[PDB]
């Protein structure tokens, strides 16, 4: 862990606007915390509205200059590839900074860095593969083509749980398509985003193509979502903030891409491989202490094996090892902040009040090495039903609910009974049945006999309140493009509708 | 005309909800006017917000039943084709009804009916051509596929200028993809939309798949944009209402598709075919009395031919024949309502007060055959510049402004100097220069040596404040689809992250 | 009830001629050919037997039409409306066309109805595809250039079809050719021209420019080499057997002409112990015996898991004994006759091949003796057992109402055996374990694999073979693509002298 | 020093993971066409070697080590090959110049292209695994999965050896195929070198194989073996036709690129000195030995005389010499046999009445005496009926025909058996576009001559070939479609009695 602290000795503490590392316009700063020990680890600039607007205007100026937007797609791909290579080269430092900033295990952080390399690499390869189309015009003597152009100036806002990963999903396609961008990471987790800006700067982009704003969402966020020079706002986070952003984006009829979490079902039939299902239910509920957009917080298990499954899950939950993300034996780290731990704690009272049982966990751990950190015990909530708040709302902590179902129709009905629609799983050795269910779930991603996979090759996003648009895949790239129909009349003749 | 009045004797006067023609829940009605003579030609139900809610719930019930959403794409295509055939079969009566309701010339209405038949035909043919893709998974022993499903329940709101045409652009892809829909036409122009619902009923769709709500947006529009069971709201009209709709859609993180008009440039270089340019300047400015999303209201003409151009334009403008749309000699009909004529009128005062010249036109005709209708003279405004409201704001009437430009670079700068980005034209015999300009205009559609063309094969929509999303083409169909990534782990193994 | 006689009355109004450059014409030498009904071997019609000079004239008319641009430069949207119009003509004459196909080929009327419904949908699919993809805009790596790929009709196409599903195979070739803007010259099998003549009559009513569509009638040995080897042909599309297909490809090579070939198969039907047993017996029958096994996709090679082989063989044999043979026009008929004297001789010869190599004819293997079948080209549905992969009866395409049954021990063995042929067209896997079926499907070298089904093909998806089963695809977007050619147009928008060479 | 590079270069075939000699111990001498010096000696492979390599490629394919590797990972390896080409660009350029005679600057350009070809296909590898289909049958799921085509044989020619190899190798590897490649027997150096570089990157045993030797000995095995799924060949029409006839024996897919008679259409309103500049480039780069060489100039009648004299005056100034010397503009032709063919065509042209306006012979100068040089040539007063106009000479020779109308230019340009590429020069871009639309060519340039790149497909109409190389279409030659149809609620049909 002190080796990670050493990394901070060379890390920038500033915003990056129009090709320069700059302080806040009023010199304000913010102290960054390590959730493992609640110690202040770094101090960064806290930007102003003026800074955010300046970055947006620099992005517009750069976009209009054409240096990046009119560069060949092949060359843009090379630059995006160079970024992927930097990430891999600095994987260790990046993974350690991510663990320090966010608390999750170092092995999870390394996995994030592998994913990030692959995201940049995927978009590097896609950059030059589709420039638009030739249309067969229904009008004689005309030519019709659709040209795909970069959407323009894009603002990008990320959350605190997977900072660099979420940033990469936005940055890679933006750069690949020729856009100029302004990014703002979560004010409590800026370290790896600062670092990636330092790396991108070495790759070499024209002034203003990339810009980094650091600051509170209530201060600079509205500028980023409501400015008339922005062509697209892309946000990953919670529903309350996402709705706010969308309403603000409306003022200029600005494109929005949103991913807003979920209430992700994990559907376990009685003909599932039982021990696989237990394993994956643990993984679904407790990776990163449940702070994952796709966390499997809502377990739905067939009635015939429900009690056995609950007991098996509880027995394993008792063995989950909490601690420092830098310690190799740690299986689950702390939650992100005092506010977030307070949210999770409040839900325990809620669950009990509405009739559910806390079968295991449901409080902070007592153990000595955990008392100064933001820890919360992995928790199983039983005797639940779909009417309850603890089932319907995104807790975003190390908490899972267990509900029973009798039939395949009942599972589908329950799984779809939420305001969300991000991801979910179906476990059954009967692949035919699993497919039937998968076809009926209103979710952007359905895993059959798995839990958690996402990758650059495939689009990710939500039905219903889980979002608008997609990230990753060809659809992810398309968020950063705009279509133009250029129609040429090759034998123009007067219409003579109006009197001569 | 009186035979079109005879047509009304058989037209429905009601809403269509859940397979039934039905009155308003409050029994309220609205009188429909003919703008040519301001006479009441028809009376229809004025629905309530509970009617809109009921239609939405019926559309959701139908969608979940699967009767349409799970029908084969091939069969959905055949039913869309059957609607197309009905449009052609009833072309004469439909064109007459459109002229009666909107005031446009019969020729214009026939052209509209021919386009509508082709829109339905296009989407009928697209219905079974793309169900998603197979993905090359980066995870060994996994199968990854992206399945494209209908987006779900969609609400569709249309304007009064091209009622049935705009309806076709939304209805055709919605039905082709398997969505259930709730449509609400402009309260002052419901006639052809009622008629097409009659024709769709004849083709036959499951109960709840198609629903027609009649009434003012100030009453039922908030339900249509803000209800939780809606998956996509698609709107065509003005910016004010579009913004309000988007803010309301945000409450449920609902997809939006918007087309909100434009300030469309018509750029004429000194090396244009002169007489072609004059002809098309007239066509761009005055078809449907300038009430076109893509009307060419902002003429930019190269300085060396400016005086020549304005005199030729103005001399042609004086010869424009106003009158009854049913009269074959009419070149321009009336504007749509007293409210809209009043807005156009008020802009003449703005133009004069800010320093522009009304070169010709600028008033209501008062002659016998026009005095009783909502006519407004075709108008040319000169000696204006980009700082003026008359240049920046969409008047949406039979009015054009004329600005000069010195160079190709200045033409592009002026053309892009508006909040809009829908469509525009470049006129020049130097095709190379026309293409350079077309690549730099921030517009969804650019015509080279033409003005007005749109067709089902190519997407249509705006950059900037002209909208979000596209209609027509494969991209328009994609508004009505949602992607689902189904990932199957074909050799699942325990991860064993958490201790045994 | 009077259906056969009413079908025969149709022939009184059917053209007997070729259709070349907008006109119905006799053969240049006035030769003719008698067409028979395989049910009774009677002559039912006489048609012109064209010459190589007629074939050449039609190719030159297709080339002239192509170059005129009336169809090739017509808008895609309008081409699509015309292809739809053909689709609607097919539906308008469904009954007559189906009856004609039964009269000419012998298969049951119910089978012919299904063909006509399929044909309607093939034309409708391609009508709808016609205006959906004109090419692509390319991201040029050269500054100050514009790059696009335009898709154009491939040009003049010759199309040669076989005798088993004459109108269906014709539709697979004609539909995309017309949708894309090609000119075509079609030659149906000499022994089965009736529905193809009728469809030409219907296409003429729809209306196409002179020379866009041409029909040649004649023996492949007389006019075929002209159709595969003429310098003015851009693509030769053929469906039939391997020997003719290879000959055609070698002749097409003389002008480096594109070929699309579908040459039959040795299609495996893989039945696991955990299959739905009665479903597998039902589909083994369907696989083996629809159209008397004269189907490119026939399931002639049954591979059954050893643990249920005896039970399966017994169940299949008992059902085979019940199959009702007879006239295709009779409602109770389940299987009609085979197509010709020659083809029946081939099938019979393979019975002797099988026995000589040690296989058993478990049921069937002969002409039936029942009085109402004696005058027709009937052959009993047949099951051959005690087979193995080394045998010619297992390796070679018999194309008759004959199936072989081999056992396999494991999933690995089933795959190994199924892939141990020179062919690669289609096959099926029957198992309730869908994961297992999917693993097997991924390992089979076949253009189409069905999981718990047998026979489905449709316009929406490409059909064709791996290995000796073919080259290229028919149906789907890939089928359309056979009839298109890509052109890269690259415009230098800032041209400058290279100044490489001295001045 | 290119000669010193040879001290470390392999002299053997690469079969099933090993560098091996042939059972034929008579090696082949490789020549530098600039001085006709023997510069290297290599194994001459046998039929038996070719068969062994095809069997190894089949074994490797069935093993799944490459064919079932993830597309993402295959892309990474193809990228690694791209990086090797860039790392070694200088050495590879010198080897290509040494082996083929072309100028060092042209060789550098090939190497930059080659890097980009591999990089393009590396990026494409994981971008399309097939389609989901909307089945017309209720309760069925339909998907089209794209698999590697299988075992592919690849045969390349002597003019652009490594470039032509890259066009085939890159998509084969990206898609998961196993390959057996055989370069032209007279130009194997850069192909040997790239196999050494691929071995460094590392591929499963048998995935890549290099056969060296005469097509007349091993070619029939490569085109006619039953275990081959696709034969991809670039060269001349008569070998191509032979290959296609042999591939028919197993109904094997073919992709052919067979050259052309490429027109260069110059209108009166073209930029005149641009058109002269580009006519020289079209005709004489690599001494005309280019699949897409602009050997057939069609010039509008108002400027024809002026154009001909301008072109002839420039042709007289073209600098012949050693490709390694910076002043050289045009190197030698490839071989004795090829120079002989060019010479024979001059006799054909004269006997049929055409005029040899300039050139048409070997040069007289002393430093050119030892090499395979041939003078850049312009033939005038000819017409479309002549063999010299219709047939691919593939040497530093152009013909000039006049025309009046754009319709005539189109008709003459299309009046050949070929259809590979061509150009239209005119400042009237609308006119150039109308012409481009009617030309039966795989690539048409407006106001340029020669460009090709990985992003766009390349190939011929008519006798110029079958299929495409480069672009997404090029990748598609190396894939095969499989429709997997699952019936999700299977019911008995009950057609047959029970
Ligand atoms: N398209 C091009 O870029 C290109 C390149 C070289 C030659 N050509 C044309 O072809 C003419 C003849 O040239 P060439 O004879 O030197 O080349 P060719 O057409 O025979 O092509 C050479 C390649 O084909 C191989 N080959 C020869 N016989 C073979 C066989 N039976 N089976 C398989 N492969 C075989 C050679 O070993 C070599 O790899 C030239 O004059 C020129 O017109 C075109
Ligand atoms: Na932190
Ligand atoms: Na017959
Ligand atoms: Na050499």
């Amino acid at each position: 862990q002190s080796n990670a602290m050493e990394l901070l000795k060379h890390l920038s503490q500033r915003q990056y606007i129009d090709g320069e590392w700059v302080e806040s316009a009023n010199k304000n700063t913010r102290d960054i915390i390590n959730p493992y020990n609640q110690e202040v680890i770094f101090t960064v600039s806290e930007g102003t509205k003026e800074d955010a607007e300046r970055a947006i205007l620099a992005a517009r100026r750069a976009f209009e200059s054409g240096e990046w937007s009119q560069e060949t797609a092949e060359t843009r791909g090379k630059k995006v590839r160079a970024i992927a290579d930097k990430i891999k080269e600095h994987r260790e430092a990046l993974a350690r900074l991510e663990t320090l900033d966010t608390g999750k295990t170092l092995e999870e952080s390394y996995a994030d860095m592998d994913d990030i390399h692959n995201v940049f690499m995927y978009f590097a390869g896609l950059a030059d593969k589709d420039g638009g189309e030739m249309i067969d015009s229904p009008i004689p003597d005309t030519e019709s083509k659709i040209v795909k152009e970069p959407v323009g100036v894009v603002t990008q806002i990320t959350p605190w749980n997977y900072p660099l990963l979420q940033a990469s999903w936005k940055i890679a396609p933006a750069l690949a398509t020729g856009c100029s961008l302004v990014m703002k990471p979560s004010e409590i987790t800026p370290l790896t985003t600062i670092r990636v800006f330092e790396l991108m700067e070495e790759v070499g982009f024209p002034k203003g193509t990339i810009n980094l704003i650091l600051g509170a969402g209530s201060e600079v966020g509205d500028v980023m979502s409501g400015h008339k020079e922005v062509d697209l706002v892309s946000f990953t986070g919670g529903i309350e903030t996402g709705k706010h952003i969308m309403k603000n984006a409306a003022n200029n009829v600005t494109n929005i891409a949103l991913e807003l979490g979920g209430k992700n079902p994990n559907i376990i039939f009685d003909d599932a491989d039982f021990e696989l299902a237990v394993d994956q239910a643990l993984n679904g509920g407790y990776f990163h202490a449940g702070q994952v957009c796709s966390a499997g917080s809502r377990i739905l298990v067939q009635n015939s094996i429900k009690d056995k499954f609950e007991q098996a899950l509880i027995d394993r939950v008792k063995k989950i090892k909490l601690g420092n993300g830098f310690d190799a034996d740690t299986e689950m780290g702390p939650v992100i902040s005092t506010e977030h731990r307070n949210k999770i704690e409040s839900y325990m009272d809620v669950a009990k009040a509405e009739g559910a049982t806390i079968a295991v966990g449901g409080k902070r751990p007592d153990r000595d090495d955990l008392k100064d950190g933001l820890f919360f015990e992995p928790t199983v909530i039983t005797n639940c039903d779909t009417s309850m708040r603890i089932v319907q709302e995104e807790v975003f902590g190390p908490v899972v609910t267990v509900e029973g179902f009798e039939t395949e129709q009942e599972a589908i009905q329950l799984a779809n009974d939420s305001i969300y629609g991000l991801a979910g799983a179906v476990f059954s050795k009967d692949i035919g049945k699993a497919q039937r269910v998968a076809n009926k779930l209103k979710l952007g991603t359905v895993w059959i006999n798995d839990f958690h996979p996402y990758f650059a090759q495939a689009p990710w996003g939500g039905y219903k309140q889980s979002g608008i648009g997609r990230e990753l895949g060809k659809e992810g790239l398309e968020e950063y493009l705009v279509s133009k129909h250029i129609l040429t009349n090759t034998n123009p003749q007067l219409v003579n509708w109006f009197s001569k």
